[PDB]
């Protein structure tokens, strides 16, 4: 069994494209949420809040030919992955084309523009909108495929498109591929592009927030006055690497991946089950050979829905006790496929800073949520050696990831 | 490390829903390809050929409440999987809800009706078409999620939606989950529903056959006069089980899964590279600790495209040498997400019968294709102890599966 480390990290968020910039907005206490005037034209849509990425740097070599098979979600993904590879010192490295480097990546869906082209045939009886890149741009593994083609990867392609667990499932499966000796380097993460149709699927479940006139005070994970989630977009990426390989080249190491757990509720497509969420955390603890006491901080899923926040916090409290916990969805909204990767990236940053971010707009802890050490109001300084990051998605898919500090 | 066996198998195809019925149609030389008058309405669509499933049995208990989150692709998947579990003796078994049983499944896309609802907002702004099951039915992991909910699975959900490799990647990942001790039973396979938009994706690549007036003569894998693929639909499913668990209950064993290789071309998004296809077969041989000499028969991907058949057959010849080979896409067309699972199922049946099916309509072997033992005209009787089944998809995703006979 091989040990697995994180040697590169990057993300694209509504709060910025570097951890320094994002943590500066964390301290300022401002979220990426805003009212969406462009969504007034959808009359049945009750929510009008989102966390878009207004801009992100696109290097000039991402030209017309390079990006022909990329919609927004795939372009954000590949640009994010290039920054993470550059961070790791592996951009243009021989290992990328060796067969020993691969990718795990997912999103809830491909590009909605390309989905519209594919659907225009069943409606308008016309093939004129479908073109040579419609499927590449629309398909749910558009990010992973565009990455192997762009970087020339010849190892494993692991498509972990599983809605809200896409990015955490990617990290876990990439970790396993290196742990079991199949690969030496993996690009791992998730991404999602924003669309009003994406908001609609949660709006028809009455899971969205209605506070359209107060974008600055919603979503409110675990808050007694929360009224649903707000969706966002972005991308997150970790570069995972076999430990001896990383040490041999003198690489900087951000964290060690020591546990991954995943299981399934087996009950309902949308309503989570507390008991199985907690079992997933126990699977990760067992995979890491650590106990609840050894976990210093938990990054919750914490979507700000009613029964989602209750099920998660009760299970976390049952398995881990009175642990420090917070949700970054208070800042970004629910970034869907991206969330597990963005949350793992920024939680590793918290561990390396010794500074753990509170849940924004958590003012009164809901009495129906589990007894946890909710970080509120201001960042909490902790000497944390081991952290846990949890995510839960439609179909009852659960993931739990455990990361450990590395001193070099 | 655990051994992994196949204890249940099922599929739904244009040639029938039992192995006996399908093999009767093999012997008669009758494909499932037909002319599609219902596609005349799409004027820009050049191909008018497909391999639809006209009917399959749906048990009574699949009522409207049970199937409200299933489109056609998911219903075929769940029905197929129930039949496979029945075959294995595990339907309703306590292990299914124990946490030790899971699912690996994929398709190229979810239900096209649901994709249309999702695009009603993108196109006509009218939201009266999105409902509470639109995403569950449209999403590319609709089969896997519907199966965990329907059967009460609490183990791993492994979404392997990777276009043409969905079903083979599901078998391989399910096999690894058992081999590495994470699960004791896995439902594994793939599925696809037929749609004109799916044909158009290949039509615009000039990859489809235009022999619309001769459906009984096309597709023609490896044939000197082939002119592209024809798409089909269906589902395939294997029940994989840890070997000691199967033996302890006296289960019938159809095969042992002994090797899985997967890699990526890293060069082109639609045109496969021969060298990496061969490396993928080498990965499978190494995983199985067998040599080229030990492979008795190869079930080709064999889509009947110009460049695809040459790259695949040249790779096979280079890495395996002169081997018996045939393509079942000559009977079903290219069933996309289903193809790797249907082809694994029926190849295991060939092994158990000692009778290996010829490529239909392969009348003049292309001298540009590799030097192989192409089975033509009549089935070949073989005392085959080990077989290989290969699949290659968009994004240059390659899979190779090795199965071994089990004498009980």
């Amino acid at each position: 069994m091989k040990r697995v480390v994180v040697t590169g990290m990057a993300g694209i968020t509504s709060l910025g494209e570097t951890a320094d910039d994002i943590f500066a907005r964390f301290e300022a206490g401002k979220s990426g949420i805003r009212y969406m005037p462009e969504w007034e034209q959808y009359v049945d849509l009750r929510t009008k809040l989102a966390g878009p990425v207004e801009t992100f740097h696109i290097p000039k070599h991402f030209n017309r030919k390079v990006t022909r098979g990329m919609g927004r979600v795939a372009l954000m993904s590949v640009v994010c992955a290039e920054t993470a590879l550059q961070n790791a010192g592996l951009l243009g490295h021989e290992i990328l084309s060796s067969g020993e480097a691969g990718v795990a990546f997912g999103s809830s869906a491909g590009s909605v523009d390309a989905v519209g082209e594919f659907a225009s045939m069943l409606l308008h009886q016309s093939m004129s909108k479908i073109n040579a890149t419609t499927y590449i741009r629309m398909m749910a593994h558009t990010s992973a495929v565009n990455m192997t083609v762009y970087f020339g990867l010849k190892g494993l392609t692991l498509p972990t498109s599983s809605a809200c667990t896409s990015g955490s499932m990617a990290i876990g499966q990439a970790y396993e591929a290196i742990k079991y000796g199949k690969q030496q380097v993996m690009i791992a993460g998730g991404a999602e592009e924003l669309s009003a149709a994406g908001a609609a699927v949660f709006d028809v479940l009455f899971a969205t927030s209605g506070m359209n006139d107060q974008p600055e005070k919603t979503p409110r994970p675990f808050d007694a006055k929360r009224d649903g989630l707000v969706i966002g977009e972005g991308a997150g990426c970790l570069i995972l690497e076999e430990y001896e390989h990383a040490k041999a080249r003198g690489a900087h190491i951000y964290a060690e991946v020591i546990g991954y757990g995943s299981n399934t509720d087996g009950q309902h497509v949308t309503r989570p089950e507390s008991e199985m969420m907690g079992r997933c955390m126990e699977l990760a603890l067992k995979d890491a050979s650590v106990e609840a006491k050894d976990i210093a901080y938990v990054n919750a899923h914490g979507t700000s829905t009613d029964q989602g926040d209750v099920a998660e916090s009760q299970a976390t409290a049952k398995v881990l006790g009175y642990k420090p916990i917070s949700s970054l969805k208070s800042y970004f909204g629910h970034t869907l496929g991206a969330c597990g990767a963005i949350e793992a990236w920024l939680s590793i940053e918290m561990m390396n800073r010794g500074r753990f971010i509170p849940t924004l707009n958590l003012d009164e802890i809901d009495s129906l949520c589990g007894e946890l050490d909710y970080i509120v109001q201001q960042p909490r300084n902790l000497d944390a050696d081991i952290i846990m990051s949890n995510n839960f998605a439609f179909g009852g898919i659960n993931t739990s990831l455990i990361f450990k500090r590395v001193k070099q």
